[PDB]
């Protein structure tokens, strides 16, 4: 539930998603157990900073107002979408979040 | 891992989805445990049949070549997307699929 995430703090970041949903639950379960030390939070309003992730690529989406995390394409647009967790090594600032998995 | 699904066969498919991941999980979870009988399979390419479902609405998506099913917005477009299961009372024909979750 309580997570201190690495929020992207570069003007542009190099990132990547995954091609299929099965590669994503494979890859993101390791992240989820390692507190996402490898991912960066990108706010919905800052999506343009992300390079290397196509609309078809799977990332971790966050929705809510308390956030619910789930695997989704980067191009998907549900209401209440607040941001994504995206594999990246960008520079970051640590921020506390409340996340449901 | 071996499912009989109601494949939509009407000219127009009146249907609906769900506005948040949390709400979608609840319904589809009950729909899954009742064999998806309240749902219709809509092949990719026939989404213009569907009335009542917004791109932001959550439905069940099915991707693969053997399918894997997961909750996703109706508008999401991963590679190998084969179709959706969407709550609908449309006329149907029964067909055989292979599905994991």
């Amino acid at each position: 539930n309580q997570l201190t995430l690495a929020v992207a703090s570069d003007q542009e970041i190099s990132a990547h998603g995954y091609p299929t949903m099965s590669d994503a639950v494979e890859h993101f379960s390791s992240s989820a157990s390692h507190g996402f030390k490898d991912c960066r939070f990108v706010a919905f309003g800052l999506q343009d900073i992300v390079i290397g992730v196509e609309p078809s690529d799977f990332v971790v989406a966050l929705e809510g107002d308390i956030l619910t995390a789930y695997i989704a394409t980067f191009g998907a647009r549900p209401r209440c979408l607040r941001g994504w967790l995206i594999p990246s090594n960008s520079n970051y600032v640590l921020e506390e979040f409340q996340v449901i998995f």
